[PDB]
């Protein structure tokens, strides 16, 4: 019986997401120590991609919200949503 290692990899449906936050500018936050924040926190890049926006790239859309509320506790529930796809 011969003897062999095969290594391959299969394509999941599960996609790929990137993670958009807009609106921290507003709360006067700044974006660009925002963007720091979330790269270090989420081990992940990140950037300012709009005039007040950031783009994460990863799925962190379960988190992001606790995240920057305890981060930032200015942004109460009502103020911050998390739109969908
Ligand atoms: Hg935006
Ligand atoms: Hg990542």
């Amino acid at each position: 019986v011969p003897q062999k290692v095969t290594i391959a990899k299969i394509p999941r449906a599960k996609k790929k997401y990137v993670t958009r936050v807009c609106g921290l500018a507003t709360f006067e936050i700044d974006l660009k120590e925002a963007q720091r924040f979330f790269a270090q926190k989420f081990s992940c890049g990140a950037s300012v991609t709009g005039e007040d926006e950031i783009i994460i790239q990863g799925d962190f859309t379960d988190d992001i919200i606790d995240v920057i509320q305890e981060k930032w506790p200015e942004v109460d529930d009502d103020s911050i949503e998390d739109l969908g796809e």
